[PDB]
């Protein structure tokens, strides 16, 4: 059997954060400002109490109600999420549950942030072709929002919430549909986009609340997110390029083939820098994110659906996709769509 | 390829908890009690400011050192554990830095518990299967002590912490060493094995602090580990001995060619129970887990550990291996080791 993604469903959050009430929040950041350093108009935001889990489930709904897998058939959960239910139980576990997926299907989480969906297809194809799974239901959803600062600029710029749901199903043919791979990691990036404090490695403390303003104006305390921007970017220019060119010589695939280079949407700026160096066409170079801002494991899987809704994308497309950020983590992919 | 364990190494950290000492903290469970009921004299437990992925870390050195496999070779880290350093980054991405890893290997972290090493499995033949990877580090880690109340005698006689690391490689050959595989999930089982309090869909608070005694004489706070011994028992039961049975079905192979069956090593009670139901002669079934207790996703790997010290594991060996319980999550798998 051969891997291939059947159907792709995204959900966000109700709640929108637009520019301008960042910048009544922010003087020294105007939405005009925001809009030009970004790209991003607005981004969706979860309910106070609403969890990257009960996204995921909205995202598994309305995948089902697409008509192409129904949630009897699916025989594998996994999901990919940095904000659990639980220390545990697993929440693919619930979601199981939830969804009424039969209990002889597996299910379990991966914590991994925007590499998250490249590293999901491979875990996939890897149960599909060893026959272990005949329809994963690969599951991203973060909600970044519940431990960003409300005073760190840096990050509520950046990060919206939201979730997908991919059904990867066994097809019949002589053509790879998912792979190949490549793989980066690069733990020495930990300390550059980190929660510190909250779980096993140094739990809360009077230390870990205190508010700290850092040269830039942002305020955050060691339990909500520190990114460290101008690192991110400058791994994210010297590993993606790299890797796309890595996967294309692994391969063996001339670059004129490739239809569509779909990137983890971190940003206008960061998008842009990345295609200029990657000598990329912007009819190949989606950038999609104005609405939904960084929605960190679901950045590619939305764009997916976003490509689809306004007809960009469609079956026997050759693409590439690229996920790369917090660990340091990276992966890249083709698919045959 | 095909995906075969090249090598397993255990870790335990130094700290032991004695029932000598289990029975001066609870004069209601003299040592003999503690022993009757759970078969264990003896837990490991992790230092205070020592983490799950500290324990993988040793485990990890441990199987560089038997010489089977080495870092170097190393081109994917899979890390099970309930117990990770940060809510973000990955664990995993920090150990491949940690270990000397090549920065072209992938790595991510899996939340599961007791079902975790099958699991880890099916996701380590399916990359080396697919050609993903040619030696996934498969570790396990978890450090259940450090959400047990100390006056919740119900858990403290039973969890250890520990941790291991096993190599699976591709090799050439025309026979499966690793599967097939039998899955199972059901998330009605959540609220009988759980951490109610502390990440995402119930933040702490001052409820959350407070603490309880249950009929058994057994005090916790829903901010620490509550097991439903009954029902995960009753789970075990009815769930493990089905698996089994499924697993031999879809093999196609009597139950008399299994020369071990290797279960989670719950506690002697519970394995006990199971080795009756399933009719399986005491030769075939190990119950190794008196000086370590349950180890959560380690004790497969730690039992495997054991057997090949005291000579009843060998190649050749045509096992059934079986992992169940939080979730609620189980999994088994045919290996000829």
């Amino acid at each position: 059997p051969r891997a291939a993604i059947a159907d792709i469903a995204g959900h966000l959050p109700e709640q929108v954060l637009t520019n301008d009430v960042l910048a009544q929040l922010y003087p020294d950041w105007p939405a005009e400002k925001i809009l030009a350093k970004t790209g991003i108009r607005e981004r969706r935001i979860a309910a106070p109490r609403e969890t990257a889990a009960d996204l995921a489930y909205e995202a598994a709904r309305k995948l089902f109600a697409q008509g192409a897998v129904g949630a009897d058939q699916v025989d594998f959960v996994i999901l990919c999420t940095q904000a659990p239910d639980y220390v545990l139980p697993t929440s693919a576990c619930m979601l199981q549950h939830r969804l009424g997926i039969p209990t002889h299907a597996g299910a379990l989480d991966v914590n991994l942030g925007c590499s998250g969906y490249v590293y999901g297809l491979s875990l996939a194809k890897g149960l599909v072709e060893t026959g272990a799974a005949r329809c994963v239901l690969l599951l991203t959803a973060d909600t970044y929002s519940k431990y960003l600062h409300p005073l760190d600029k840096s990050v509520r710029t950046l990060f919206g919430d939201g979730a997908s749901a991919t059904a990867v199903i066994a097809e019949h043919g002589e053509l790879e549909r998912i792979g190949p791979f490549v793989f980066g990691t690069d733990g020495r990036g930990a300390p550059n986009l980190i929660v510190k404090a909250g779980l096993f490695r140094e739990p809360k403390s009077a230390d870990s609340a205190r508010e700290h303003e850092d040269a830039s104006g942002n305020v955050r305390t060691d339990e909500h997110l520190y990114m460290n921007g101008a690192e991110v970017m400058a791994f994210s220019l010297a590993e993606v390029p790299r890797a796309a060119d890595r996967l294309l010589a692994l391969a063996g695939e001339p670059r004129e083939n490739i239809d569509c280079f779909v990137l983890h949407q971190a940003n206008r700026f960061m998008l842009d820098a990345l295609r200029k160096k990657m000598k990329i066409p912007e009819h190949k170079f989606p950038v999609l994110m104005e609405h939904c801002g960084n929605t960190v494991s679901s950045t590619l899987p939305l764009a997916l659906e976003t490509m689809r809704a306004n007809g960009t994308l469609a079956r026997g497309m050759r693409l590439m996709l690229l996920g790369f950020g917090v660990g340091y983590s990276w992966a890249g992919c083709l698919v045959n769509f």
